Formats: structure tokens, C-alpha cells, sequence
């Protein structure tokens, strides 16, 4: 019942309490593992209410106070009455800092702590909303010095008066489908990027169009609005040593801002709540620019690097994709635009997990994920056992509006 | 119950129905997932079950479940067991247990050859010069000249569990570890404690950097015995890259038969604790692993010097860099002696091929996806983007105690 975790590059051994804490449920069976599926009223209330402000008022000391059980009485009336709750500024800050760190996917959450919130639960339309995420953006951006922010609108009441972001990140490249039936620009949003021009979006038919936003607030139709252009960072990526890299045509933006998933606080439904910190290298030179359902440039960058592509015993593909990924990260950090190289991360989400255990007594992790797609075993995690388990607050995904929204 | 998974990169949903069949645990709950957890004497009263499941696993297999040889057998078996406490495998059951042990390892890459396994039946065997004897025989016909044949040879079974057959060795195959006064380590440094034991045994370690490890074999529960394989049963190959001259002159070279010798095969309730078996290398195992892992050779540094890399600031991916040469240098050293070695790429599409097959005909092919997926370039092999449900299907390969900290010394 009180787990350990052997990290077997150090002998380090962890012992896990936190995890006894878990309130949501894995997939798993001790029948069958799950862990590397992508995806596995009043009375539901207020219990959930009552565990959130518990250990919000633990963290500040004062469990078990005046103003503690004055606050459980206080929300535990406008359950009754109400059949939702509205948090203070205070729980809604805690709250949204620690989804962030319990987040087992993440390998950013060293940083948890150092999270800027806006309250945002003031909007009413998607002119509002456009408004809030444009000012999210420029703090966020912040000239190329990035940092963390969720801006946070409206909680979920009743299902139909729902906040919806239907980007998926508020800034991402469109994808086309061509004629010759190959994809133009991002594969990953040929989808998106017909439901824009399907609500009337004028897409330029590029390879590297930033997407409009398609802003939904109260459950109402969403509506276009592009982001000023002046507000999206982007870096051309070059090669410190190939000059022919900078001919392939490639750029990316600096601010990765998730923007599909829901916060949940207290029992509370934030379905809008778009976030942003800044990119391990990785994200972009491996998954974006490799994978093969995306920019898969692999072939492309290969020939130009004239590598014995005939066998795949010669390593083309892992010594390009090497390559690209030292390109992207000289580009960012020449132009000073924040970004973390997979070492660097994994080293400080050691260190973090070692600071969790300390003073937390656990880190809920997801090893599938917090391991880098590439150069695994030369990083710490890998060799890092680790333990997975949901805790709350936390983000969860949600389904794609377009298949929910009653129109 | 039915249960799906999904390869995110082409859209192919598969449905398992196999994982039903499954007794053992897995360490998981409904609160908790053990998936990165590394690793998380018996009576007539649970044997009979395992013996019954066991049989009738193999009768089906061989389409006589409900035979009148199926039924005797399984009499026959139950008789065995009451009168003896235990039970003798077939010859046919052993062969094919072997083999499934094997295709339900749910940690290996290399399962799509799992039906081409060359048995070793060892069941007669009584000393450990006779253990050595069996794992020459193994180590020359697996090895075949550098055209790698998998094979395993089999021990007698555990009775009491004080009359144990062990190999005391983690692989038949293994570099010695040497600690030294400063600190610094010559050799393996995984296999430093290993090497004091042998020592101690009396073994006369040359000391470089690699010296092949002598057997250390256990049979009936007595005391462990040193033997030396024949140099001319080891073959090595020696480590160069096709464009790197330097790379040669780095001193390094490695044994072409990875054999692991530690673990336990369980079939029908029988446990065979002792069961060396052996197949060929991925190239990662050697050229991310045991080359570059800190706690290995770690040659990175020595590499990317030699490279002249720019080694001050870790974004410069020198490690990476580093890292993929070395393992170009092993798979062209190794298909240049014509050794048989597979790349992780190859490896990892074959395995994907294997899966969608078993989950066709068997109804699933349970994989643990922290395994499967190889130690570099993760993303770029079809593995990575693959769902995988991970459960226990006897028979089975197990992890056991090292001998050395349950061993009763005789003297
Ligand atoms: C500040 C620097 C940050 C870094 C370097 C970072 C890094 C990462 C990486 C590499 C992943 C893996 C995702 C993938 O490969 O697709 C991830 C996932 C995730 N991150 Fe972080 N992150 C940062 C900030 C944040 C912030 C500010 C939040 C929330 C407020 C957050 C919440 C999450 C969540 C919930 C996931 C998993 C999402 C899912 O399940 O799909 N991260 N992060
Ligand atoms: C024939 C070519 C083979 C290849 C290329 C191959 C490949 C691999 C690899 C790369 C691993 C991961 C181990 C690590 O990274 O440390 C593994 C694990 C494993 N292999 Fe295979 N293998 C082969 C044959 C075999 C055979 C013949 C058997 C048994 C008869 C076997 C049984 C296992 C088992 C039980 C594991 C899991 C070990 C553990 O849990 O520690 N393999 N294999
Ligand atoms: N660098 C970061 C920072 C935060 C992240 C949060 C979530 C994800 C997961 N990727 C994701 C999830 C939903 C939508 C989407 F477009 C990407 C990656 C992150 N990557
Ligand atoms: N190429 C192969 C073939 C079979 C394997 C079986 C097990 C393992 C796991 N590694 C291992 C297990 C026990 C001792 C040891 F030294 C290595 C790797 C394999 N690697
Ligand atoms: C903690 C984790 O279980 C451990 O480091 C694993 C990760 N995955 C692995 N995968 C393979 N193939 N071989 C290994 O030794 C390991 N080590
Ligand atoms: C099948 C598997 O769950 C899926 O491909 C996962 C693997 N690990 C990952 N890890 C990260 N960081 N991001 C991902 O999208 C994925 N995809
Ligand atoms: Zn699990």
C-alpha cells in the first residue's frame, strides 16, 4: 500500500503516499495494463467541493479553521440553493497551478508553481473571448521571453451554455487536401482547416497558414476572428551548419497553447480554458516535422543530407532526425524565444519528482509520455520507474464540438 | 468483454479477446498503473488447475481438446501428480510450451519468430559438468558460424525448490566487471558483482576490458561450478564505423549470441529454473544500451570528442549525435561479418506485421508498450504510435531471485 519507485541508473528508491490520495480511476485492471492507451447533480457536488477546499485550505495551513468550515458551510449552502458554486479567486488560482501539477503527462510541471491565471469567467461573447485570448497570447509571448498562463471562462452549467476554444491549440498551421491528393501544410488539421472555410473562413492556401480562431461562447454558433499576426511569434528554422536547411522552407511558432481540454476544479467543469508554456525541442523536430501522419520532411532532409537511404540499417532517418531537432533548438535559442532541449527537461523533471516525493510525498507520472520520442535511454527518465495515477484538479480531454454541438 | 486498440499513424483498430484468458496479475489496479515498474516450493492443491489449463491449451492447439488421448493424459497427469506431487512433460508439451512461453513474452520485439525455436530437452541432466556440457552444445549450434538460430535448452524442473538447477551467469554470454580502488570501473560495470563472485570461486580473471565471463553452473541444488567456454565457441565481432577510421581504434567489439541464461520458464504449474535460451541481437541493445547507457560502457564522451562535437552545452545534441553513430558502427560491423543483427526500424515494422497476425488468429498479442518501443529515435518506429494492451498468458518466462542471495553453501 505505500509503493516505491527505483530509478535504476542511481539506486535512488522513492516511496509513494500520494497516491493513496487517487480519486479517479486509471483504465488499468490487475488483469490487464492500459497504461499506453492515448485514451481511457447536486450529490456528486458537493463531496467533490468538500475534498477541493479540504486540501485548499491544508495547503494554506488553516485546516480545520474558522474560515475553513465558514467556507465548506458557505459553498455547502449555494449547493443547496444554487445546485453549482462559484470558487474565489484564490481556490481558482490553487486550483488551475494544480492541475498543472498533476498532470502525469507533463515533463514541464517544474514550473507548476509559476503559473499566470486570468480569470476570464467574466465573458459573455466570442468577440469577449477573441478578446481575453489576444491578451493571453502577448502576456504569454511576451516578446520571446515565454510565460505560463491559462486564462479560464466560464464554467460549464448546464451543458448547453458551454465555453468552447474549437482549436485544438490557439495557434496552429492549416492542412489542405489537394487535387493531387497528397496535403498541403499540416495534416493534422486538414479537418480544422475545412470547418473554417466550412463557417467561411478564406484559408491562403499556404503550407504554414496560421488558423483562425473558431470561438464558441454560451453554447451559441462559433465565430471567426483572426489573431493579429504581430501577436504570433514564429521562428524560421535554420541549421548552425547546413546552409541548404534554411531552403526546406520551414518555420514554427513559439507559443504552444493548448487549447481543446477541460479544467476541473471542485467538482467544477472548465470547458474553455485555453494554456500555453513554452516547447521542449522535441515537439516540434520529432512529432511535428517527422511524424509521418504530419510534415514527415524525413525523406527530404535525408536526400539533401545525401545519406545511404536504400537500407534502414544505415540510419538515415535517425541521423537526419537528429539534425532537425539541433536546427530547431539554434533557431529558437538564436532568436531568443524560450525552449527546452529534452535533457535539459528530463533532468529537471528528476529533480522535480525528487522535490514531489520530498515534500508531497509522491509525483503522479506517465512514463509513455514524459519519456522524449527520441534518444530515450540517454535521458534520466527512462531509467526512472514511475507510478501513474489521476488526481484532482486536473485537465481531462473532451470530445470535438463539431460532433457535439447543437447547432 | 471485448477491447480495442488503435495505431494512431494509420488508423487501424484491432480487437482482443486473448487477454480473457488471462490469470496472473499485473501489478496494476483501477487506482494505479505499475507500467513502468520494472519487476513488480508449490503443492498438489494449485498444480492440478495449471496442469488441466495447461493440457488443454495444448490439446486444442493440436486439435484434439475433448480426444480420448486428451482425457487419458490429462488421468494420467492427475495420477502423476497425487502419487508423485508433480508431473514429467512430454516431449511434445515441452516443445510447445517452450514456444509459447516465447510468444507470450509480452516485453519482446522479436516474437514474429517464436514458432522457429530449436528446442533443447536438458531434462536428463544431473551435474553441472553436464550443464556445461549442454551449453556448448547450445552456444555452437545457436551461434551456426554467425547465421544465428534461436534455441533453448531445458533443465529439470524444480521439485522442492532446494534442488534447484541454476545458471548462475544473467547471459551465457556476458563481459567481466572490475571495480577498482578509484573508482573507475574496467570492463562491465553490470556485471561487477557477478565477477567478484567468480573470483572468488576461483576463477583467474585476466583483467581487460573484455574478458568473457566464465559458466557458473548449479545443478541439483549443490554448490555453483566454474567452467570456460571455448574461445572457439564465442564468437566475437570487433566494432568499426563505415566512415569513422578512428572508430576502430576505440578499442571496442562484442559477442554475437545474446543468450539469456536468469530467468524462469513456467509451463503447466512446472517451473525450470534453469533454461538458458538465446536468439540475435537488435542493434540497440548493444549501440544504446550497453555502449552508451551511463551506467554501462559509456562511451559517449570518447565518442563525441573524436567527433568534435560541441560538448559544453547539451542543446547541441552531442549525445544524440554521438549516439547514432555508434549505432551505425555496430550494425555495419556486425552485417560485414555476416553476424546475424536486426535494426530497431526493421525489428519494430516486423513486430507491428507479428501483432495485427496474432491479433487475427489469436485474438490479441499482449505487448508492453514501455518495452516494445526501442531506447532511441521512439517516434520514427511504428511501434511508438501503437496501442498495446499488456496482460499475463502462461506459459511464460519469469524473473527470479539471483542464486547467490538464496543459495544454501554446502562447502
Ligand atoms: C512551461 C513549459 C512546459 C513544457 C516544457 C511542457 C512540456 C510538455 C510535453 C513535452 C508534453 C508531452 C505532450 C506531447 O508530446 O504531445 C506535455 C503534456 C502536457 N502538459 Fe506540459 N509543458 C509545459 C507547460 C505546461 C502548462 C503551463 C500546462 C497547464 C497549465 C501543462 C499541462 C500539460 C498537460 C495536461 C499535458 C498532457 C496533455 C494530454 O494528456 O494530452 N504544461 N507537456
Ligand atoms: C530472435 C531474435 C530476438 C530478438 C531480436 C529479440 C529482441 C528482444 C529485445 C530487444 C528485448 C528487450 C530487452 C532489453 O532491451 O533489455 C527482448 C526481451 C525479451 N525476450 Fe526477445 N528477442 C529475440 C529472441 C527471443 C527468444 C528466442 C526468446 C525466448 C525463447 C526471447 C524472450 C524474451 C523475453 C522473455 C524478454 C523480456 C525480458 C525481460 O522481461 O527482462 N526473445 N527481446
Ligand atoms: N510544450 C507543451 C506545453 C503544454 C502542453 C500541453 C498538452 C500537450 C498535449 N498535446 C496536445 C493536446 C491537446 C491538443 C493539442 F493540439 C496538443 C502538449 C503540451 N506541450
Ligand atoms: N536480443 C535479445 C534476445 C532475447 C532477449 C531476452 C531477454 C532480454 C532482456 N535482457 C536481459 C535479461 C536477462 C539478463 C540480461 F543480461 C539481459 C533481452 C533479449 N535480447
Ligand atoms: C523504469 C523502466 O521499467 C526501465 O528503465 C525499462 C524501460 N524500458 C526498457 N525497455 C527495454 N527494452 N529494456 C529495458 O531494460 C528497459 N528498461
Ligand atoms: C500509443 C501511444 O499511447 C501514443 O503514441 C503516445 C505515446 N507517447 C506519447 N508521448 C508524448 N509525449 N506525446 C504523445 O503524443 C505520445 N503518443
Ligand atoms: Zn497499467
Amino acid at each position: 500500500r505505500f509503493l516505491k519507485v527505483k530509478n535504476w541508473e542511481t539506486d535512488v528508491v522513492l516511496t509513494d503516499t500520494l497516491h493513496l490520495k487517487s480519486t479517479l480511476e486509471t483504465g488499468c485492471t490487475e488483469h490487464i495494463c492500459m497504461g499506453s492507451i492515448m485514451l481511457p447533480t447536486k450529490d456528486q457536488l458537493f463531496p467533490l467541493a468538500k475534498e477541493f477546499l479540504d486540501q485548499y485550505y491544508s495547503s494554506i495551513k488553516r485546516f480545520g479553521s474558522k474560515a475553513h468550515m465558514d467556507r465548506l458551510e458557505e459553498v455547502n449552502k449555494e449547493i443547496e440553493s444554487t445546485s453549482t458554486y462559484q470558487l474565489k479567486d484564490t481556490e481558482l488560482i490553487y486550483g488551475a497551478k494544480h492541475a498543472w501539477r498533476n498532470a502525469s503527462r507533463c515533463v514541464g510541471r517544474i514550473q507548476w508553481s509559476k503559473l499566470q491565471v486570468f480569470d476570464a469567467r467574466d465573458c459573455t461573447t466570442a468577440h469577449g473571448m477573441f478578446n481575453y485570448i489576444c491578451n493571453h497570447v502577448k502576456y504569454a509571448t511576451n516578446k520571446g521571453n515565454l510565460r505560463s498562463a491559462i486564462t479560464i471562462f466560464p464554467q460549464r452549467t448546464d451543458g448547453k451554455h458551454d465555453f468552447r476554444v474549437w482549436n485544438s491549440q490557439l495557434i496552429r498551421y492549416a492542412g489542405y487536401k489537394q487535387p493531387d491528393g497528397s496535403t498541403l501544410g499540416d495534416p493534422a488539421n486538414v479537418q480544422f482547416t475545412e470547418i473554417c472555410i466550412q463557417q467561411g473562413w478564406k484559408a491562403p492556401r499556404g503550407r504554414f497558414d496560421v488558423l483562425p480562431l473558431l470561438l464558441q461562447a454560451n453554447g451559441n454558433d462559433p465565430e471567426l476572428f483572426q489573431i493579429p499576426p504581430e501577436l504570433v511569434l514564429e521562428v524560421p528554422i535554420r541549421h548552425p551548419k547546413f546552409d541548404w536547411f534554411k531552403d526546406l522552407g520551414l518555420k514554427w511558432y513559439g507559443l504552444p497553447a493548448v487549447s481543446n481540454m477541460l479544467l476541473e476544479i471542485g467538482g467544477l467543469e472548465f470547458s474553455a480554458c485555453p494554456f500555453s508554456g513554452w516547447y521542449m525541442g522535441t515537439e516540434i523536430g520529432v512529432r511535428d516535422y517527422c511524424d509521418n501522419s504530419r510534415y514527415n520532411i524525413l525523406e527530404e532532409v535525408a536526400k539533401k543530407m545525401d545519406l545511404d537511404m536504400r537500407k534502414t540499417s544505415s540510419l538515415w532517418k535517425d541521423q537526419a532526425l537528429v539534425e532537425i531537432n539541433i536546427a530547431v533548438l539554434y533557431s529558437f535559442q538564436s532568436d531568443k524565444v524560450t525552449i527546452v532541449d529534452h535533457h535539459s527537461a528530463t533532468e529537471s523533471f528528476i529533480k522535480h519528482m525528487e522535490n514531489e516525493y520530498r515534500c508531497r510525498g509522491g509525483c503522479p507520472a506517465d512514463w509513455v509520455w514524459i519519456v522524449p520520442p527520441m534518444s530515450g535511454s540517454i535521458t534520466p527518465v527512462f531509467h526512472q520507474e514511475m507510478l501513474n495515477y489521476r488526481l484532482t484538479p486536473s485537465f481531462e480531454y473532451q470530445p470535438d464540438p463539431w460532433n457535439t454541438h447543437v447547432w
